[PDB]
DNA sequence: CGGCATACG
DNA sequence: CGTA
DNA sequence: GCCG
C-alpha cells in the first residue's frame, strides 16, 4: 500500500464502507475544530480502506498500512469487536457537530462564520432566518434555497441540464464545448452539485466567455442565484421537475485549451485525490501542481499537457481512471 | 519536529 | 471571508 | 494524527 492516494487506484464502491464512514465522522469533526492535519490523517486512512481489496475482519490486517497508528486503528478495532465505536458515536450525537455540520452546509457558510454563530449561542436554522440581517446575500441564497440544495442531484437530472448549458454556451462562443467533471466523472449516481467545464480548440477564444454564458442563462430565467472579468461561477439553476422546479447547484470554469487538462484534473477530484496528487508533485517530484498548469521551479518552466495522461507520466505515477480517483 | 494543496470570487 |  |  503506498502512502499517497494517487499512487493507488480507489473506486468509488469498495469493502470497508462502515470503517471508512466512522474515519470520516472524525474527520469532519477535527475540521470542525480547525485541526486540518487531523482531519487529513483521518481521510487518508479512510481512503487506505477503500482502496483495500477486501474486508477488514481482524486487526493484524492494518499492521504497516500507512495512516494507521493508535488512533485509527483503535477506532477500527472497537468497531470489529462492537460493531460501534464509542468516540465516533460521542461526536455524532454532540451538539458542537450536529450544528457545525448544519450550519457549515450552508452555501455561503464555512467553518469559521458557523463556529462564531455557535458561539453567539446559534443553533437553527430558523435562528438564522430570524436575523436575516446578518447575512451575506450568498447565505441569504443559501438559507432560503437549503431544503432544495439538501437534496441530492440525479445523474439523470445532469443530461438536461448539460443541454441547456450548451445552448447558452454555443451562443456566447459558436465551437466552445461543456465538459462533464467532478463527482459524476467519476461515476457517482448523486451528487451535491454539477460540475461543467466549458473551453475552446483555439487558444484565447475563451477569453471573457464566462460572463457571457451568465447573461444568456439568466436571459433564460435560469439562474436563481449567481454573484454578478471571471473564470468560475457557483450559481444556483432553476431545474424542471414534475410540475414544477427544484433548485440545484452548478458550478462553470472556464480554461483555455492549453491548460484543460489540468483543469479536467483538478475539477474531476476526488477533493482527497487532487490535495494528495498535489502534495505528491511538491514534495517527491520538486514540481508545484494547480489547475492551470505544472511548473518545474528549477527550470522556471511549465509543462505542456495535452491530456491527463500526460500528466500522470510526467508525474511518473500510472495512470488512473477518474472513476479510480475516488479517494 | 514540520508539514499538511492551491487556487479564484 | 466565501467558493472549487 | 500520522510519515518521514
Ligand atoms: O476544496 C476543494 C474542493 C473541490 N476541489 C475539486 C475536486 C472536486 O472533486 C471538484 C468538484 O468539487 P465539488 O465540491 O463539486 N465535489 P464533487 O463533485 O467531487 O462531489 P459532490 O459535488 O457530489 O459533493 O473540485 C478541490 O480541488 N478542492
Ligand atoms: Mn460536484
Ligand atoms: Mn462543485
Ligand atoms: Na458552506
Amino acid at each position: 500500500m503506498p502512502a499517497y492516494a494517487c499512487q493507488r487506484p480507489t473506486p468509488l464502491t469498495h469493502h470497508n464502507t462502515g470503517l471508512s464512514e466512522a474515519l470520516e465522522i472524525l474527520a469532519e469533526a477535527a475540521g470542525f475544530e480547525g485541526s486540518e492535519g487531523r482531519l487529513l490523517t483521518f481521510c487518508r486512512a479512510a481512503s487506505v480502506l477503500k482502496a483495500l481489496p477486501s474486508p477488514v475482519t481482524t486487526l493484524s490486517q492494518l499492521q504497516g498500512l500507512p495512516h494507521f497508528g493508535e488512533h485509527s486503528s483503535r477506532v477500527v478495532q472497537e468497531l470489529l469487536e462492537h460493531g460501534v465505536c464509542e468516540e465516533v458515536e460521542r461526536v455524532r450525537r454532540s451538539e458542537r457537530y450536529q450544528t457545525m455540520k448544519l450550519f457549515t452546509q450552508i452555501f455561503g457558510v464555512g467553518v469559521k462564520t458557523a463556529d462564531r454563530w455557535y458561539r453567539e449561542g446559534l443553533r437553527t436554522l430558523d435562528d438564522l432566518r430570524e436575523q436575516p440581517q446578518k447575512l451575506t446575500q450568498q447565505q441569504k441564497a443559501g438559507l432560503q434555497h437549503h431544503q432544495d440544495l439538501s437534496t441530492p442531484v440525479l445523474r439523470s437530472d445532469v443530461d438536461a441540464l448539460q443541454q441547456v448549458v450548451e445552448e447558452a454556451v454555443g451562443q456566447a462562443l459558436p465551437g466552445a464545448t461543456v465538459t462533464l467533471t467532478g463527482g459524476f466523472r467519476r461515476g457517482k449516481l448523486q451528487g451535491h452539485d454539477v460540475d461543467f467545464l466549458i473551453t475552446h480548440p483555439k487558444e484565447g477564444q475563451e477569453a471573457g466567455l464566462l460572463p457571457r454564458v451568465m447573461c444568456r442563462l439568466q436571459d433564460q430565467g435560469l439562474i436563481l442565484y449567481h454573484q454578478h472579468a471571471f473564470e468560475r461561477s457557483f450559481c444556483i439553476f432553476r431545474l424542471p421537475q414534475p410540475g414544477s422546479w427544484k433548485a440545484v447547484r452548478v458550478d462553470l470554469v472556464v480554461a483555455p485549451v492549453s491548460q484543460f487538462p489540468f483543469a479536467l484534473l483538478g475539477w474531476t477530484g476526488s477533493k482527497l485525490f487532487q490535495r494528495e496528487l498535489r502534495r505528491f508533485s511538491r514534495k517527491e517530484k520538486g514540481l508545484w501542481l494547480n489547475s492551470h498548469g505544472l511548473f518545474d521551479p528549477e527550470q522556471k518552466t511549465f509543462f505542456q499537457a495535452a491530456s491527463e495522461e500526460d500528466i500522470f507520466r510526467h508525474l511518473g505515477l500510472e495512470y488512473l481512471p477518474p472513476e479510480q480517483r475516488n479517494a
